C-alpha cells in the first residue's frame, strides 16, 4: 500500500481513522467524479464518495486525497473526520461546510436591490485573509497546492461569522501520484504552464487570481478569453483589469501576485500583511460593492 509524507513523517492507509459504516447515515445530496452528501456519524459531516465503477488508479487517487487532508492541521483547511474504506462505496468524511463553495457563494450572495447589504468589502477581505492564512500554512510546510481557486474553497456558513477554508486537493494529489483542456491555466503563472515548474510562488500567482474572483464577486477570470488566449495574453505581459469598484490597495495586491518572475512575487506572510493593512484602511472598507440589478 502507498505511503504519504508530510511535515516530517510518513503515513499510510492504516493511519486513517476508519469509521464503522453502520455509524454513518446519509441525509441528502449536496450536488463530477463521485457524489457528495450531507451525513451523520451526532457529528454532522460531508461525505465524499468513490464510485464503485472506477479504475485502480481511481482507488489510489481516492486513498491519497484522504491521506493528504488527514495530515493537515490548520483552521483554514477543511478537517477530515475520518474515512470508511472497508465498505463500498468508499467514503471520505469531511467537516461539513454549510456555506458551500466560495464561487457559488459569491455569485448567489452578490448585493441586490432586495439584499443591498448582503456583503461588504470587509466580508471579502476576511475571506481573502482566511485563505491566505491557509496558504501560508501550506507554504511553511512546503506543500504546493497547484489549484488555488474559488471553486476549491468552502465556507463554514453563509452568515457573518463565516470562515473560508481550502478544501479540494485533487490537483496536488494527481501530481503526487488529466490533460491540457482540464488544466486550470487561468490560475497558473508562466513558468507553470510553460515549463511545468511549481513552487510556493505558483500558489502566490493563483492566489492573486482568487483575489480577483473574490472582489469581482464570482466572475470567471479573464472574461471572454479562452484558455489559449489567456496563455498568450499572460505570457505577453497582459493582466486583468481591476474588478468593478475594486479599491486600489486591493488591486495592487493582485498585480504583485502576478509579477512575471516568481522571485518578484510576495510570499504569503507579505500577502497577509498587505491584506491586513487593507482591512484597516477606511477608504478601502467603506467602498460600496456594485449592486447587481
Ligand atoms: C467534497 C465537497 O465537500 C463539501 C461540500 C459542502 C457543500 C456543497 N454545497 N453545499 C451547499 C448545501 C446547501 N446549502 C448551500 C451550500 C455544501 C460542504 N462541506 C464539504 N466538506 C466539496 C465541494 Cl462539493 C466543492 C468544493 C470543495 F472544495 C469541496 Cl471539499
Amino acid at each position: 500500500n502507498p505511503n504519504y509524507c508530510f511535515a516530517g513523517k510518513t503515513s499510510s492507509i492504516s493511519d486513517l481513522k476508519e469509521v464503522p459504516r453502520k455509524n454513518i447515515t446519509l441525509i441528502r445530496g449536496l450536488g463530477a467524479f463521485g457524489e457528495v452528501y450531507e451525513g451523520q456519524v451526532p457529528l454532522q459531516v460531508a461525505v465524499k464518495t468513490l464510485p464503485e465503477v472506477c479504475s485502480e488508479q481511481d482507488e489510489l487517487d481516492f486513498l491519497m486525497e484522504a491521506l493528504i487532508i488527514s495530515k493537515f492541521n490548520h483552521q483554514n483547511i477543511v478537517r477530515c473526520i475520518g474515512v470508511s474504506l472497508q465498505s463500498l462505496p468508499r467514503f471520505i468524511l469531511l467537516e461539513l461546510m454549510a456555506g458551500g463553495d466560495l464561487k457559488s457563494f459569491l455569485r448567489e450572495t452578490r448585493p441586490r436591490p432586495s439584499q443591498p447589504s448582503s456583503l461588504a468589502m470587509l466580508d471579502l477581505l476576511h475571506v481573502a485573509r482566511d485563505i491566505a492564512c491557509g496558504c501560508q500554512y501550506l507554504e511553511e510546510n512546503h506543500f504546493i497546492h497547484r489549484d488555488i481557486a474559488a471553486r476549491n474553497c468552502l465556507l463554514t456558513c453563509p452568515g457573518p461569522g463565516r470562515v473560508a477554508k481550502i478544501a479540494d486537493f485533487g490537483m496536488a494529489r494527481d501530481i503526487y501520484r488529466g490533460g491540457c483542456a482540464m488544466l486550470p491555466v487561468k490560475w497558473m503563472p508562466p513558468e507553470a504552464f510553460m515549463e511545468g515548474i511549481f513552487t510556493s510562488k505558483t500558489d502566490t500567482w493563483s492566489f492573486g487570481v482568487l483575489l480577483w474572483e473574490i472582489f469581482s464577486l464570482g466572475y470567471m477570470p479573464y472574461p471572454s478569453k479562452s484558455n489559449q488566449e489567456v496563455l498568450e495574453f499572460v505570457t505577453s505581459g497582459g493582466r486583468m483589469d481591476p474588478p468593478k469598484n475594486c479599491p486600489g490597495p486591493v488591486y495592487r495586491i493582485m498585480t504583485q501576485c502576478w509579477q512575471h518572475q516568481p522571485e518578484d512575487r510576495p510570499n504569503f506572510a507579505i500577502i497577509l500583511e498587505r491584506i491586513e493593512y487593507c482591512t484597516q484602511d477606511p477608504d478601502v472598507i467603506n467602498t460600496a460593492l456594485p449592486i447587481e440589478y
